């Protein structure tokens, strides 16, 4: 194999079709997209180029036909715990992650890659974002993405982060080194984090540096602990509780 990574997807390209008319059936904003169109445009992102050599150009015409306002103010950013983030956005239907917009639905929990000077995917390996080299195609994507993500926020932008790692804010996430980089310090207030748990988390050594960070970008900075997860998502959904 060429490559130290898992390849494309099985069905990769009838995947991201059927997972492009899904979304642009549900969604109202994008029941004028052209799934065949955002198709082209995702599979011209990859296909011929060698694997360790895709810009964010590259994804330029997919953030095109891809373009959507979110708003602005009811962004949810996670590190490292995805499957809470996006259980609270089943239920808060009124926040969004990076993975309820139309290219991040997409893309989410799948591989792919090309080949160079041919047309074809690689279904048998590709590349590692660590082994073999960091402009691929699954990565460049997911960088531009959460780059114009993080640069649409506006106002109080919350952040998941999971209390059980060694690294509650870890600098070397796409969260640390991409999202936080990219709020905008005029149109951005808050910073607010949410520390999951499995002790004050708010004061662990991380938090404060990406407090630090934070605000010498001047955005504030505010934490919270969740103790309870199972109990969070119990009153997210049932909030009138006055146990909540
Ligand atoms: N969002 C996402 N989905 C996938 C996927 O399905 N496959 C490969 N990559 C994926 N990404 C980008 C990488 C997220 C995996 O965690 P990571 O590399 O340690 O960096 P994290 O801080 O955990 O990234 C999550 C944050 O960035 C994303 O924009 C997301 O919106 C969140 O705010």
């Amino acid at each position: 194999q060429t490559w130290s990574g898992p390849g494309t997807t099985k069905r990769f390209p009838e995947t991201v079709l059927a997972r492009c008319v899904k979304y642009t059936e549900i969604h109202p904003e994008m029941r004028h997209v052209d799934c065949q169109s955002v198709w082209d445009a995702f599979k011209g992102a990859f296909i011929s180029k060698h694997p360790c050599d895709i810009t964010e150009e590259d994804y330029q015409p997919l953030m095109k036909l891809g373009t959507q306002t979110v708003p602005c103010n009811k962004i949810l950013l996670w590190s490292r715990i995805k499957d809470l983030a996006h259980q609270f956005t089943q239920v808060q239907r009124d926040m969004f992650t990076l993975e309820d917009t139309l290219l991040g639905y997409l893309a989410d929990d799948l591989t792919w890659c090309g080949e160079f000077d041919t047309s074809k995917i690689n279904y048998q390996s590709c590349p590692d974002w660590r082994k073999d080299c960091s402009n691929n195609p699954v990565s460049v994507f997911w960088k531009t993405v959460s780059r114009r993500f993080a640069e649409a926020a506006c106002d109080v932008v919350h952040v998941m982060l999971d209390g059980s790692r060694s690294k509650i804010f870890d600098k070397d996430s796409t969260f640390g080194s991409v999202e936080v980089h990219n709020l905008q310090p005029e149109k951005v207030q808050t910073l607010e984090a949410w520390v999951i748990h499995g002790r004050d988390l708010c004061q662990d050594p991380t938090i404060k540096e990406l407090e630090s960070i934070i605000s010498k970008r001047n955005i504030q900075f505010s934490c919270k602990n969740i103790y309870r997860p199972d109990k969070f998502l119990q009153c997210v959904k049932n909030p009138e509780d006055s146990s909540c």
